[PDB]
């Protein structure tokens, strides 16, 4: 019970500050549907051109799912970086 | 016209990868405006606050609005990777 | 009360977990007392070495409190995953 | 025999930035301690869960272990920004 | 034709634009070829000290292929944001 | 003298080290001097247009300054990360 007075800088927060936290998880959500849908094309993409060499080696080379995966660590931490903004902890 | 082809790596994108492209643009839209919503709280915060040097000095101690601009660059640059996923230039 | 229900993706944690969590919040104030003790020493620096053009041409373009701005950040994201992946929220 | 004449940018250290430079890398190897007390944390969570896979299909959507080198990455890389504060090589 | 205008926030850009960006992209390949050569200083390292198990251990500790990655995707981000500033999209 | 033997971690290089350390440096400033072309194209854009309000509040809305200086951080965090890997420091 009331784990965030055990956590070092964590502060009591209003009802406004919780929804505007949850207002932040929730777009998130939509990136998540977004970048499930990117992959799901980019898997369809490879397979239908599997035995098409010239178009396997264009797409190794612009590396999409390693764009796509550093695409979605900068969205979670700016997430938590506007999270951070809104709930404002008392510590480093 | 056709400024694409006088720029190296860019590529023939069909409508199937611009309409995700621009389905990326627009969740960032959503995110601006909750950036804003955000800032705006702040605004009212520290405006409610003023005169009151021990929130003052707690605000400026969580730095609110540096980690709400971190938070922007992160969204904004993490837009960036997922559209270069969809989009893939054949440039380093 | 039991502010973490409300938050969406927020999950029950041991008193083992937010030990871990609040010894890395606790090695990031000696970070920060490290950071200022910089602070000062680039204080003292530019301070010792006005009047002498050569020196202060030389500390701007080394820039070095925009790296440790730089360096203040990196800690605390890293921090923040490294609290993160004790925690584990249930969302994105 | 004095590498660091040979590269570029670098520049004499006084004793004082030595030390505070290795105060640095010092305060890193506490983190470096404690991300490997998390690892072996997640190793025996993983282990005491296998065979319930609702707590594994948590756990692998927590993601945490990429967390934790997310957070080991902004560590170190945090670390060597504030060194070169301290150190300031004449250099981009 | 004129895929631009179908992607939000994309405006016409002059020659001189275009010359800046392809610019950039040019400096990246050679940054591109620097990394492969630094790839396979590398595979030779590790190669000629197989069976020298200290040196194995130093360099897994180093740990020089995931710097080596860090390295290529902050080059790459950097590149996209100059090419941003020149190209100047209307959007977030 | 010898001021690498006095800073944990880092070890004895050779001269083909050393000459890869130094043409990553040299290719960073190659990159200075396209950003600070960059700047100059950005100075140059916003006092032709200083009175055509249109233009400076789209100039201030696409931030290319910001953009730029971001660009500039990531190249040189990517130099340095390069580096490490040639350099290979024996500590976190
Ligand atoms: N002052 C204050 N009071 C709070 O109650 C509170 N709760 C969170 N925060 C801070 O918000 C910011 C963003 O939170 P996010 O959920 O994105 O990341 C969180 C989330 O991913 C995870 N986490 C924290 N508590 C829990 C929890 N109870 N269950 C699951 N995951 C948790 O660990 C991350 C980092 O936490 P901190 O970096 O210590 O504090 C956070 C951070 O500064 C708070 N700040
Ligand atoms: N002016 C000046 N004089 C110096 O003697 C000096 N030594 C280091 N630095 C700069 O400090 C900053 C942080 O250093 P860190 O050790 O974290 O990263 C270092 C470290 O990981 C690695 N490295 C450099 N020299 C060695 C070495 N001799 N042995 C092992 N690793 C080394 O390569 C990284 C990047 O070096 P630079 O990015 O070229 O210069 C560094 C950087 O700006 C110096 N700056
Ligand atoms: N205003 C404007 N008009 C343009 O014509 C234009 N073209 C690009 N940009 C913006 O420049 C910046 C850097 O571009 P880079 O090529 O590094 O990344 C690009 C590139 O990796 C990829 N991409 C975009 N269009 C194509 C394309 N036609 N072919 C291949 N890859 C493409 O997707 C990345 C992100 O694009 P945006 O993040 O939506 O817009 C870019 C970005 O802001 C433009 N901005």
């Amino acid at each position: 019970d009331n784990q965030h007075k055990k956590i070092k800088g964590y502060r009591d927060l209003s009802q406004e500050e919780i929804d505007m936290m949850n207002r932040v998880k929730e777009l998130g959500s939509q990136f998540e549907k977004l970048i499930q849908d990117v992959s799901d094309h980019l898997r369809g993409q490879y397979n239908a051109s599997l035995h098409n060499r010239d178009e396997i080696t264009r797409i190794a080379n612009a590396e999409p799912g390693r764009w796509l995966a550093i695409g979605k660590t900068d969205i979670q931490t700016g997430m938590m970086a506007i999270i951070r903004a809104i709930a404002q902890p008392d510590s480093f």
